């Protein structure tokens, strides 16, 4: 068979940018009905509906056993009192994990099973999150300065953001005298 | 359902907090080097370490990952820098990420076809392994060669082959970094 070229890349640590990758972009307008306050989150649309994220992602074709990796620069904010976060999703191949590695900033990754057992852990730079099969990840910025990570996850993952989509997260993370995890009415 | 979790790196060090860790000196790599006597000699001078790892892995599993930092120390058997075993994987379909912490050094990848490629690494390198590519890290510096390194969790790992064929290409010194034929 015909084999890929390996190849290097450079990531920079300040921006998250990783050379020769494809770039996306998240305002908060793509993230309709995720956050509970849905009049905040319509008053800051339309005064300016700012970028909540972007992504650098390399990726390979959906093929067992290849993997694919991608930055994040989460911006930091708040939608009334909950904190900017990620749309957040299953994996398609929902048995799939996927390894988290924090760069820049402050913020922590938010979790839960199919049934809605949460968790929350905090992040720093280099601390690196371990996702394991089967858990719904959406990570949150709970700072005042962009929070940079590096994402590596299997090719045939795939995503299932509809899950979420539909009926959120079974917590929410707020601001209260500190950060506070609490949980989600709508779900 | 497994337990999710966080462990910190030192970026300085490499060292991963409730890693499991991992030691191979030169009495470890018997016959991986060209120059056969200055690998005798450095043994029996007190054969030191040539890398470290800290890893965290998961059973071998589908769609699982592992993940893992080495700190490979600099020197020379011979005029031959300091290297990894170098190895392919079990299902040789898995591919691999590599991300450049700390120092100098580069990536040493074959086929079974006899393609060799050499990647050149630095701190923010990420390095992309591709399905069916044995590789092989190479520390070309003075100072330690830190990276952290993904992989599936089923990859496995295959030493047989290249303890045997050993790689196409030897990575020297002539006042300068050089990639050459090996035997
Ligand atoms: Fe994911
Ligand atoms: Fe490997």
């Amino acid at each position: 068979m015909k084999y890929k070229e390996p190849f290097g890349v450079k990531l920079d640590f300040e921006t998250g940018i990783i050379e020769n990758a494809k770039k996306s972009v998240r305002r908060l307008s793509d993230m309709k009905g995720y956050f509970i306050d849905e009049e905040a989150w319509k008053k800051m649309v339309e005064e300016g509906d700012p970028v909540v994220y972007e992504v650098y992602a390399i990726e390979q074709e959906e093929k067992e056993g290849d993997l694919n990796f991608a930055t994040t620069v989460l911006y930091p904010g708040k939608v009334g009192n909950e904190f900017f976060m990620t749309k957040g999703h299953y994996h398609s191949k929902i048995d799939r994990a996927e390894v988290y590695f924090a760069l820049k900033g402050k913020g922590g990754m938010l979790l839960q099973t199919p049934e809605g057992e949460a968790r929350f852990i905090e992040m720093e730079p280099g601390t690196i999150v371990y996702v394991p099969p089967y858990w719904a990840h959406r990570t949150i910025n709970t700072g005042d300065k962009p929070f940079i990570f590096l994402a590596l996850y299997p090719a045939d993952a795939g995503h299932d953001y509809g899950t979420i989509a539909e009926k959120g997260f079974s917590k929410i993370v707020v601001e209260e005298n500190g950060k506070v995890v609490v949980k989600d009415n709508p779900k």
